[PDB]
């Protein structure tokens, strides 16, 4: 089935942020037996491997923005590969790696599917511009590089001249926000982006959050969905091995429900499993928990249901 | 009062599953002060003691089905004891023991009240037949032996000739589901059994889940309610000392809300507190925590409300 | 802005209960940088200091009621300081200290704002009278001294001759109740007090609770709100360093949702942060977890929003 025909892309990249180890995210997710569990779930899995991100020495900052050429090239490479995987009729599954890679993941997906709608699962908006950012970390900036409305607000940053904004403010829904910088809150509110902070999740429950999310994106007509999942969108009690954890996150149950509802639409075309840093758990158990949750999240994206699952055969015969 | 009149049955049995210690559940629950706690709560409590489950050595498997004669005989003796407790005008409170004892508990209860409805609180459906089972552990099959619609699909298993299916597929509601086998999922779907998996709980909220459950079982006519509570129904952060734990469970609050709602009907007639295994904690606190949660669930079944309770007297005098 | 204009009152008092350390509550909340954090989110902050509570030797009990003169004088002192702050056109922020100080806090507030409405966030009703109490601890009795409808039910207790009942049973809403004594539950029913115990929060969701809480108090017209927040209203997994902890409490999210909703009305006029006891942590991390949670709740009462916050300028310039 289309909703179970997958292409795996490893993105061992970390230079989009300061904490080392997120480049081991595809490695630890593969070792956890992701490809195997997907095949046991009636999925047609093709592995495209891990992208070779060659080192860029003398990659001086653009103002305060660190490693621009490295980030820009990594996303340039991932775009080409996501566009490749999408042309072959497969759902692209990107194993991160820091959230800056979403520039390439969405741009590559948009090349083949321009009418795509984004669902962004994160504690963060990641919408800072190279001028609004105070950190200079490009994993907190991918959405600003992708929005057509922020054209003219993004300066010519080294390594990003290949970029062409591919999504409008209207094409994205955020779920799980709880750590939004003031510039980002200004962008979020002035551009009129649809969002569900933890406040909206609390008020409505995840049930109506999904009803409202999917209706907003798929009301007009059926269109491709790109889910960019940052594991820090979930509470640190489920994904502690992450770069920027924030308390009061989405439960494991909510995370499963979101991915379960997206599967049921049959419109998943792109998936990002981002910010798994296996060198950041306090105990070895913390690392396995994060990886186990990220694996559980991905399987739900491709059919695994909590009510059970069966093949089209009579089990009583 | 009828909703607070109780007959306690200790069912120290473990041969429905592979892990030793579930037979100590009735000891630990008593040791925790369950009898004293119910009497503080204005309950009329009679202790019927623990059932002697005399050794049945030479009980070789029926196909892949382990200990069939021991499991069947225990459920047959339990049925007889539940029927006697029911004849004494008391609510049978069976302290398990593995969940295979539900064959006996429900058969013996349906003997006195054939019009009963079942609420099954568990992470699992326990609806595998001796032919769909992969484990061959009978605690994962009790419901198949009880359903009228499965008559013809149950082989002639030694120790089970006394069993006549006593409930229709329409007289059962599952709450808590998150680990369902393929064969079980086929049965659940084709028989049209009402269930609220962790997906429905997430979607609706425990509030609507309880409203639908009580309307579905009592809307047509008021009838006795048999609640079969498997402690693995709750999240392993509340009930860790159990045989088959599954993440993303029902919360402590959700557990108490289910039971407070059942108490308020005044129609609870049978209760099963199953799968407590005091040998299965990672620490001695994990054990006390499971017993404490189980005790708390039991108290809510017999009137203990979080808003408070008071006797019919003038407290300001 | 009125909603962000604060008068800080430290109340290091513990004699309303038998556990040492609750007097260090103002100290640890200040140490964690509360004032600095409020100033950072555009609040006008005046520090009225930590009140000096003179020792009362020969403070003989009233029947079973412990330290009546000490608790009575501490509240009488706090009433004077709260009324002074209210007369300055500032919202009073009381850093406790046990909950018996709510006698002084609400009394002092009602002196300047007789039309006030109270939101009581607790695991407890704290409505026992000096005659219904079984512990004799005054922190479990403040509401009884404040309620107009309990005039004639409260005897002449030394230290409380200055008290005038200032709120009607119709002017208070409880949130989070799960440990209510018989006498308290009886007072709740005979006086027709509006409450949302954990049972109602479970049935309705924190969204409906807040819609209903605000419309019950403000339906007729706008009126000042006094939020009395006991940290034990929240689950011991978020606030463990407290004297009387009860399992199955409000989540970290629910706590913020309540306080974010109260900020939005712009009617917050009085606030108490009660029962933080830093000497009741099992580990130093338990203490920092209670304090950080208590700070998070306080900041949400004065504008900090999970969706984000921005100054009234152009960030894209
Ligand atoms: O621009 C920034 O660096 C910051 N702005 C809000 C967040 N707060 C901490 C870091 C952060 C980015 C999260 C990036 B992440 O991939 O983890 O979602
Ligand atoms: O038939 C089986 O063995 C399995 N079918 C689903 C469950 N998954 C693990 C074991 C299991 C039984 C749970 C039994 B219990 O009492 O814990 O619900
Ligand atoms: O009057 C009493 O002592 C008791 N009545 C119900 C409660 N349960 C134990 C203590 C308690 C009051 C908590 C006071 B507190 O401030 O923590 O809410
Ligand atoms: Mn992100
Ligand atoms: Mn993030
Ligand atoms: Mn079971
Ligand atoms: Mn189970
Ligand atoms: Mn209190
Ligand atoms: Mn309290």
């Amino acid at each position: 089935a289309k909703s179970r025909t997958i292409g795996i892309i490893g993105a061992p990249f970390s230079k989009g942020q300061p904490r080392g180890g997120v480049e081991e995210g595809p490695t630890v997710l593969r070792k956890a037996g992701l490809l195997e569990k997907l095949k046991e779930q009636e999925c047609d899995v093709k592995d495209y491997g891990d992208l070779p991100f060659a080192d860029i020495p003398n990659d001086s900052p653009f103002q305060i923005v660190k490693n621009p050429r490295s980030v820009g090239k990594a996303s340039e490479q991932l775009a080409g590969k996501v566009a490749e995987v999408k042309k072959n009729g497969r759902i692209s599954l990107v194993l991160g790696g820091d959230h800056s890679l979403a520039i390439g993941s969405i741009s590559g997906h948009a090349r083949v599917h321009p009418d795509l709608g984004v669902i962004w699962v994160d504690a963060h908006t990641d919408i800072n511009t190279p001028l609004t950012t105070t950190s200079g970390n490009l994993h907190g900036q991918p959405v600003s590089f992708l929005l057509k409305e922020l054209k003219g607000k993004i300066p010519d940053v080294p390594g990003f001249s290949w970029v062409t904004p591919c999504i409008s403010a209207k094409d994205i829904v955020y779920i799980g926000l709880r750590d939004v910088d003031p510039g980002e809150h200004y962008i979020l509110k002035t551009l009129g982006i649809k969002y569900f902070s933890m406040t909206e999740v609390d008020r409505l429950g995840i049930g109506k959050v999904m009803e409202e999310t999917l209706s907003y994106l798929l009301g007009r007509k059926k269109r491709p969905i790109h889910l960019s999942f940052d594991v820090d969108g979930l509470d640190p009690s489920f994904t502690p091995a992450t770069g920027t954890p924030v308390v009061g996150g989405l439960t494991y149950r909510e995370g499963l429900y979101i991915t379960e509802e997206i599967y049921k639409t049959g419109l998943l075309s792109g998936l990002d499993i981002m910010e798994v840093n296996p060198s950041l758990g306090k105990t070895p158990e913390e690392v396995t928990r994060t990886v186990n949750t990220a694996v559980a999240i991905t399987l739900a994206c491709f059919g695994l249901a909590r009510e059970g699952n069966h093949k089209p055969i009579d089990y009583l015969n």
